[PDB]
């Protein structure tokens, strides 16, 4: 591939971020740094105006300003949010408000907690010289204790890395269709396959990280978003940058590029039609950073493998993309199993039926693509 | 530049179309050749239901596909609408919306009448040694006898052809800003700023060809969709391909891709936010081919060339660029002219879209290098 920002070994997330701002920005990180007992002890709220507009120009490189989307990015969703109980505000600050919306129009992300902020920027090795695994890693910033959302974050950062590893070998697909090398072509689908069988593998990690009560009751508001949302009915207010209130939609895993690259690169209509399901994931795009929505649109322009592998009529062909549609099933009926767990069971403890058919619809239109026709 | 189906003669129009199926497809091209007769003698439902199902195996190449969608797109727009006096049809038959829906998911775009189709694929030179010009092409089919069919598209088409001649000249814009080659960067944006200028040119030819009643009670009403429609209140049933009848927007130069290319080009932010106008912009995209959406957010993926150009203190640079922006608001201003002669005064006759204009305009107007 070209320059999309794509690490060899991590992919579409951010290759190390950096842990601190510099010393100028000392007083926002100091807000981020102690979320938890800021908020618990009712002190969070207020030291958002305690604190004076600094400006952006000091954060020089690209991991620098990708930091403070995200220590302002979780600010604001604590301040909105606060304690998590309904103590609503629907108006930010504008010593915080102008410079957040003015980094995030330089880096053309939406005012608000993205997934390639809480997640792809979000994380560290604890000791340098070891396996990117859980036992190493750990989340830079959390809301509240016993978030899960190291787990949470992590777990979903862990299995991005496992399905980054088929990105190497995307152009060696479109290599072997337009030189028309057959057998390559049957071991770059298989090799597809493996990554997405081992990001289900990884997948099951989520059940030792991250149980259902703390999820769906303290972690699930603070990354919902108020685009369609009554608590904040039309928006949050930007104080001094925009005039009305703007809607933006919560963090959502539909905002990574991964996965929506295997739906284009296996000719899975996911955009396609003017479905409820096409119309968020295409929407969601708007909320990944310019140069993963520029490689998806890259794929796009590409010729449909789907279509080389179903005009030769070859069984190996065959069945080696039906491998990665298979592999897709599978990662969006354990979802589903997920979602059953720690939205749907949660929920009948204290309509939502438009969550699954969601689920259900994009992993339907999946099924579609086997070569079953 | 390499094959986003734009010619360099043609642009984003379908280079040379075809004009006849293959012969199994007889059935079809005879309802379509005489929509006008079909229609006023009240037959044309008829012939559409007695329709045999057929396959769309044998349409081998793209630009036979290409002319059964503009042929079954007219079919369909003729039968739901039918005469045009409020007593529509909105179940469109298996053996012609299967067909219709195989072919539009082959092609990638939406079992309607779209822009690329009524437009980019259906005209045809008298001449083929004459250049392209009005009096030397003709369209492949109409809806009635006297909507000025003839004239509405092959003006949309003649003006979309006069700025695709600056499609050629976009990839010198971005090398240039990347060797830093000054000059030629301003002669690159004053060539695309004269395509533009003489878009409008041909743009007066409309005042000649189409009569603003014939548009407004005839050819209006086949070109609409079943997209928040109350005579079609939740859309139209595409029996035997969807259980379900599905809402789709009717043809609109939003659909064009030259005339959302420029303002992607010269980082107007026409699509940008979550308004109305942002979204309709964004929504018509999807009715586009796909090697047309393709160009756009490709072109997306470049620098902007505003933030360069404001970086220089180039006076020079900066005329040239506003050149670009200026000629895109004479031609949304003398539209908001044409859409209150072609439209507003006819409606008189016994501001959703008036606002929607108006804001695409204003948006256009603010990337003048004021800021
Ligand atoms: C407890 C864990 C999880 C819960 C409760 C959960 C819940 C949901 C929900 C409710 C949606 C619907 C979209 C929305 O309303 O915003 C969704 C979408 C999605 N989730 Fe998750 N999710 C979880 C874990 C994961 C993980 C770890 C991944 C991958 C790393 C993942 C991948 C996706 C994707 C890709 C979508 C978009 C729809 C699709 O492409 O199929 N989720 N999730
Ligand atoms: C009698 C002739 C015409 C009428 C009545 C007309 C009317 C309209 C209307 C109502 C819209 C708004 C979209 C909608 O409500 O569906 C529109 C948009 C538009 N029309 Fe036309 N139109 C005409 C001719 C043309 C021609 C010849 C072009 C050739 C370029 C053109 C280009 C556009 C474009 C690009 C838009 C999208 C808005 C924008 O990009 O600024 N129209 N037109
Ligand atoms: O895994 C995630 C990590 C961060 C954020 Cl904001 C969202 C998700 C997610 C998963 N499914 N839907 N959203
Ligand atoms: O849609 C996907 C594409 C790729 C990968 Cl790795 C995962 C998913 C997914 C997981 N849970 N729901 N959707
Ligand atoms: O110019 C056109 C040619 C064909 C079709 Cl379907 C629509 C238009 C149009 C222009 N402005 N609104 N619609």
């Amino acid at each position: 591939s070209k320059e999309y920002h794509i690490d060899e070994e991590v992919g579409f997330a951010l290759p190390n971020p950096q842990e601190n701002l510099p010393d100028f920005y000392n007083d926002w990180m100091f807000i981020a740094k102690h979320l938890p007992d800021l908020i618990e002890s009712g002190q969070l709220r207020e030291r958002v105006e305690k604190l004076n507009m600094l400006s952006i120009d000091h954060l020089t490189d690209h991991k620098s300003q990708r930091l403070a989307r995200l220590v302002l990015g979780c600010i604001t969703m604590a301040y909105v949010w606060g304690k998590g109980h309904g103590d609503v505000r629907k108006v930010l600050p504008r010593n915080i408000a102008v410079p957040y919306c003015q980094l995030s129009k330089k880096l053309e992300l939406p005012p608000i907690l993205v997934y390639a902020d809480c997640v792809l920027a979000n994380w560290k090795k604890k000791d340098p010289n070891k396996p990117l695994t859980y036992e190493n890693m750990d989340v830079l910033f959390s809301f509240r204790d016993g978030d899960c959302s190291k787990g949470f974050f992590l777990v979903s950062l862990l299995v991005e890395i496992a399905a980054a590893s088929a990105i190497k070998v995307i152009p060696t697909v479109f290599k072997a269709m337009q030189m028309q090398e057959r057998d390559t072509l049957l071991k770059a689908l298989l090799e597809i396959a493996s990554c997405l069988e081992k990001a289900l593998q990884v997948f099951h990690q989520i059940h030792d990280h991250v149980n259902p009560k703390a999820f769906f009751s303290v972690l699930r508001i603070y990354l919902s978003g108020w685009k369609g949302n009554p608590q904040l009915s039309d928006g949050l207010v930007y104080e001094g940058f925009w005039e009305d209130p703007k809607e933006f939609a919560g963090g959502s895993a539909g905002q990574s590029s991964v996965f929506q690259c295997f739906d284009v690169l296996l000719g899975i209509q996911q955009t396609a039609g003017g479905g409820h399901a096409a119309q968020f994931l295409q929407d969601m795009r708007r909320y990944m950073p310019p140069a993963h929505r520029n490689f998806l649109c890259s794929l796009e322009s590409n010729p449909s493998v789907r279509e080389f592998v179903l005009s030769k009529g070859d069984a190996g062909l065959r069945e080696a993309y039906d491998a990665c549609v298979k592999a897709l099933v599978s990662l969006r009926s354990y979802h589903l199993q997920i979602v059953t767990k720690y939205i749907l069971i949660p929920a009948s403890q204290q309509g939502g039926t438009d969550l699954m058919n969601f689920l259900k619809t994009v992993r339907s239109t999946t099924e579609k693509s086997l070569l079953k026709e």
